[PDB]
């Protein structure tokens, strides 16, 4: 009875990353625990494992099949039939355990309670395959004929039964369904894969699966050549590779698979039979196709890493044409270069998208991490409340002055007033000598209660990084706010 | 006179959705009707299955002209001239029914009675190319050779008209243009192909097309020599494929041709002869552009099924870059990332220009769909008319919350009153202990009617799905509702 | 004297055309007049004939030289002398009517009258190898050869002299620099190429450029084993064709540099001297990254075809996914499906953008052809005048209903007034029976005086294309207008 | 002590670049002067000049050790070894002056004073390969056999140990992490190679990248063979070249790994020997993959150089299919086509956003260099300050008319006023004859101070390209002036 509880889902950093919250892990708990009969949660820490297991077996299966279906005359051994029994049993138990499971769609759980509308679903998509594939057909075959014929070995039979063998052996190789429905099931399922789209990951599965196609092609290669029982045309027969070891074999008939898929030669020579030639055919077409695709798959995979770059070099040639179109001074057309590689750094973001998109608890965290220790600086909104605050840094701006600009200009209307965040500043005045500000002062104060001119004028000495701050938005928030209203004119 | 019915379009799946209603069918059926003579409507029955049987016909003769050029020494026997004088019939047939046909452009109906104005079109776009490979041009030149020249049989103009035969009957295998011609037609007309731009179509469309072009290339070469009686230094006396069977030389010389194409190799050799040496060039320069053209296109075409994923990815990393520019805390860091990833679901839209971009119909069809049940359990709108309903249902606005977020702050201002529509959120009071709501509640209702502080504050539990109503867009509403503005103060 | 009057540019389509008007041809015809001395206008028709004849001439020198130098042992006949005498002279006249020409920067015209500037300007950029590609100069080495060693012939001078001669009259192609040059220029010049950057131009021009690199590779590869003078181990002493005609070697050559080009083989074999092996690997590896960069040049140029419809299916998956994201009943997944295919006909548009990039008057003209006749059928308005007319039509709207879509809704505000523009609707009464309108009607009108409730509701019968006239933009308009204010209440 | 200034950054065109103002070339110069004990500063002319050396070493470790491992029988003679200590010598010190060094991150200066915290990034990053590839750990293998086996010479070990030397001494070839990270440090540090992405810095680096790959292949395809001793099925003893000079060896196995990189063939022949099987299939399918993701890259890398040519392409195929919608006249369809060619020039850009990006300074830089000449020739602001003046300059509009238009209307309202600012217009009157206005004059002076009608009508007599001028925008910045409102009614 304990042990029907792996069965639901857990408290788990994959859980609980894909959930959000321990309240929500429990609350799919409950979800599946509307169940009377053991249902297997998709994410039950049990279906991982089993899928782990299965997903060894598979890989085992699809590498050690058909290398034993060719190679090794007379297959059958005291081994490798345990082999083909263990395989055949627990991909059965994936046959019927695929009934009673928890399938999942648009992240949304999915458990269906009802056997039918699960059965129903797997019956469409897969069982059909998954039956062909998990029932050793082949023994089945054989024994419908060893009852029948007891002159098998005597007829002419018996050898073309032992080819249907080996040719209906063939059919376990559809586990490779099942396999690519698990590893997308858990490499999308999983989150940390689905991070970045993985591209290392997502390469690692192109290159496996051009490898399976690579040695099931030359496993053909070879196999059809000894069905017909190594005409004196083919390959194995050419190359003398008939009395050779398994290793030759398989290495060399590999070969020949891979010159094909990449396009480089056929082997040590020409095809010269008509079962050599029509091979040949079908593999180079079916190879080079392939591997044609798979490298246009990989190569938009990796452009498509330097995605923010490529947009800031498109966007710098539209400032570039735009200068042209105007004739600027290749003096400007300098000052615009800097301040636009020291502003987007090679690499395009957009701060009102990126605060549009986000709910208002985030646009409040973002917002009050950047200008919380700058805005509290200040006495006169230090004192105020949280709600005047906050509801005021949400008109700041941001601006990234360059070394030499007049952040002010000299006895001038001062209609925004600044806070700095980084660089530093020097005021200026006629009678004054010198003053700074830097990493978090603030200037500009003489503006905000009344209007005039700007008893200035400050120059940015590096790259200054102030943050703006209006009076139409602030008379606005203030208006909002009649309390802090009045108390300003004193 | 009744069979001059079908002629015109019909209701029928492919027609009605097509046209949209069957008062659409029955008008173009009249405005078709504004003919005197029978005038084929392009979307007629009639015209479907004349193509259907014409598509069979030209690819027929696309696969079994040439293979009967080349090979089959002394190609005229009993059978295949009565194919050729069917196939020219129904080809002839083809080219006057080509005449008297609807022309459609824009989806706009082009049917023209002018005969003259149809018969215009096609003379200039393609009766030409028709007529050279409709009439069999080759039967027509034997037979102005055969009753002048007497002596052919004992004269040497005979084998140079019999090279010269086989060299014309290949004009009739310009019906390519009319088998693309259909196949356009039949693939873009048609509906259930032009959605998805139908990959699977496509791309079956492009591996037909490279198959032909490497079939006629393989029967050329093995053309080329023959005309000139097999000299020797041509592949077919080097490989001795002289006295072979026309299987295995038509196998092998689509080796060859396939074997240029993918640029593997030549054959079992490299050229020697002069005509050799240039069929080889001819033929590698062609079959290796257009392999990597359809290669070139066919990765496009699906590097063009993921774009809705790549775009997320792409702005994901403008919000990575936007966050590093300001140097977020790993932990906000995090949480935008979960409210990303739990609202885009790897998948970008846009419920502004997808409603800007959708008539007042469809708009009303969404937002109803939308907010019919959320809006109809309060009682203070159900009570009230649909005009006023659906007019504030416009101010909706979608809102995806994080399980720990406070959705309303306790004693604060509430501008904004929500309506929930997913997940499960819980009010919280410093006196009250607990309460829930989920899966169409409400909440926020002492604001509307009143402005001042919030009783409560809520908390997201998990991912809450809420959709905002403001006040300022209420009010806007209201006072076009004067009649609604003056009940709610009781 | 008047023969220099077609050294300034004249009245000619394309001249017109890259213009605008007679006007401005006469302008820069006087704007050139500014000259004293003969300059030359780059569109003179002398110029263009000129460089018609000068790209001939470039032409034959590329194709020619090379076939020259390598095969025809003893290459100095008669003729072949007088032919590059006449190539050096026209060359050499290219070289001085060069720095006496007009230029062209921006489309602004650059004639530049001060000889010095234009010099300065040429010499930079390309006079250096027009000179050396000018002057013969193997004939001057040979010179100062001849009359330097009367023993030439005796000494072992001679053949390395006549090796120099070979190596140094490779110099002649260069010229392909002019060829680039003049071809980019009359042909970004030439403005009926400029249109669609005229793929089928730009590939012909890489498929030449292709068969270019490839015919001097083949030159090359016959040049190098022929000046160490055919060791026993360079491919033309194995396969023989030292005493072949310089058909057959030009040929086979040819063929070796294409095979490398594609990278299909090497020739009838595998390099075996150490000359034979680094041209192979030069060719190789030069040819297989040329070839790969056109054809990535040639499939992006392909591709860019269809992006108005790649942008259609993107923007449309987009609206799938907001379907989903929202899960609509697949009665509206249809309609919204039907009414983007009948709206953007699988290619998009704005014509928001594409109004506000027009400049005014265009601006008018689409608005004036589009409104006309439906704003003029109204009788309240055709009696206005052009100024309230067109000031008024820049606030109609495009809308594409649907069958069966309530346009008007029965006894329900008004607030837009519809002008029918397509299709055809039907009005709507409880008592009255039925109504019709179609292809430039006008309903509506009980509106725009005074606001109330519509008498009627109509009715989309087929895909009606109405134009929208609001209320809020029309008294916008009207108090502009007071004089038409006025009477609009009778 | 002296010598200890060179640690720290001076006054250079790449400092000065990269910082902006002399004042930051000190500012860091002081913040690296917080240091006590000499700390490398990245950018210091020192570290500068060091990389500079080392990367001269690293490639010249990286082509000869190859080359000298695996040809050169008995490799160590009285040279070689000298080259193997001065080496190792440089890249110790390159291990210990590499932590103590100014490591840089975000531009922003990282140099870590606390030797444990540069020293620990160090040890995470680089410091274990660094490692493996400094010290001779072939020399110290040798060592510890060479003390312990007196009978090494008699034993079979020393065969065994000759081996180990060959293969351990491979380790020293892992320098090509240091080669590419200090390649990537200075070419990104470096600014006129981060500019444009140079692409051709980028393409060559590519080049180099696979002819080192290709050349270690070659290097290896000699080395696998040997070491077996020249089995008599390894290439290098059926090609017979066990006798052959190190340069025949060398540039034949070059050859092999070449065909083998761009999938041309194989060599002389196809593998015959299990070691040439299978080196020949990973030089194949590691080269082949390598050289198509190159290819993939340099074509993107290309394709990404006519950026803002597609898209203008691309925003004109959209204004071809709007024309088309409406069904445009061929006439305007020509007006339009020729308004876009000389507006946009095949280059899309946008005054609106190019202005949003920049600072305040840039934008009223460009803003004045625009509109100074144009706005200073009026009389009625030029006497006004630069205060209204550069305040009103803000609203001025670009605007490119076309020959034919009438930039103003005859007898109406002329909202607007404008500045011409190129090209040439002509106003005309009914009783005045003609007048002309160009390149910096201004019209239309009668409507700004009192509205009416306007007393002309200009048209375009070329491509003007005025500068407009509202009365919205105008008396919006003017009630912000006062002080210029009075005085404007006389």
């Amino acid at each position: 009875r304990q042990f029907g509880a792996m069965l639901q889902p857990g408290v788990n950093k994959f859980s609980l990353r894909m959930f959000g919250s321990q309240k929500a892990v429990e609350r799919e708990q409950e979800r599946v625990k509307s169940a009377g009969f053991w249902i297997i949660h998709p994410y039950s820490d049990f279906r991982f494992y089993w899928d782990l297991t299965m997903l060894l077996l598979m890989v085992g299966n699809l590498i050690i099949i058909p290398v034993g279906i060719t190679f090794f005359k007379d297959e059958n051994t005291t081994p490798w039939i345990v082999f083909n029994v263990v395989s055949d049993t627990f991909f059965l138990i994936d046959l019927v355990l695929n009934f009673r499971t928890g399938i999942v769609v648009e992240d949304n759980t999915d458990i269906i309670l009802d056997p039918r509308r699960i059965k129903m679903k797997y019956l469409k998509s897969w069982f059909v395959v998954d039956f062909v594939s998990s029932i050793p057909v082949d023994y089945i075959f054989l024994i419908v004929e060893t009852r029948i014929d007891s002159e098998v070995y005597k007829t002419a039979r018996a050898l073309r039964i032992v080819r249907f063998t080996k040719i209906l052996s063939l059919l376990r190789l559809l586990r490779l369904s099942r396999l690519i429905r698990y590893i997308h099931q858990w490499e999308e399922i999983f989150h940390m894969t689905y991070d970045l789209a993985s591209a290392v990951v997502r390469i690692v599965n192109l290159i496996g699966m051009m490898l399976l196609l690579c040695h099931w092609d030359g496993c053909l290669q070879f196999l059809v050549p000894m069905l017909q029982d190594f005409p004196d045309d083919c390959w194995v027969s050419l190359n003398n590779m008939v009395n050779n070891s398994w290793g030759k074999q398989y290495s060399y008939a590999l070969f020949k698979a891979m010159s094909h898929m990449l396009c480089i030669g056929y082997g040590r020579q020409a095809p010269m039979g008509m079962s050599d030639v029509w091979l040949t055919m079908l593999s180079m077409i079916v190879g080079a196709t392939c591997y044609a695709m798979f490298i246009g798959h990989a190569t938009a995979l990796i452009q498509s890493l330097d995605s923010s770059r490529r947009q800031y070099q498109e966007k710098y040639k539209q400032v570039e044409q735009y200068m042209s179109f105007h004739k600027l001074p290749p003096d400007t057309r300098q000052r615009i270069h800097d301040y636009y590689e020291h502003r987007y750094q090679g690499k395009m973001f957009d701060e009102e998208s990126i605060l549009g998109e986000l709910s208002e608890p985030l646009r409040e965290e973002i917002i009050n991490f950047n200008c919380r220790k700058l805005v509290a600086s200040m006495p006169l909104f230090a004192n105020a409340d949280p709600n005047f605050v906050t509801s005021m840094l949400t008109k700041l701006r941001f601006e990234v002055f360059q070394p030499g600009d007049y952040i002010i200009r000299e006895g001038t209307i001062g209609k925004k007033m600044y806070f700095i965040q980084h660089g530093v500043v020097s005021v200026l005045t006629k009678g004054n000598k010198e003053t700074k500000l830097a990493d978090g002062s603030y200037f500009g104060e003489i503006c905000l209660l009344t209007r005039g001119r700007r008893t200035a004028s400050v120059r940015a000495d590096t790259y200054c990084r102030l943050y703006s701050l209006s009076v139409d938005n602030f008379n606005e928030v203030l208006e909002e706010y009649p309390m802090m209203r009045r108390a300003f004119e004193t």
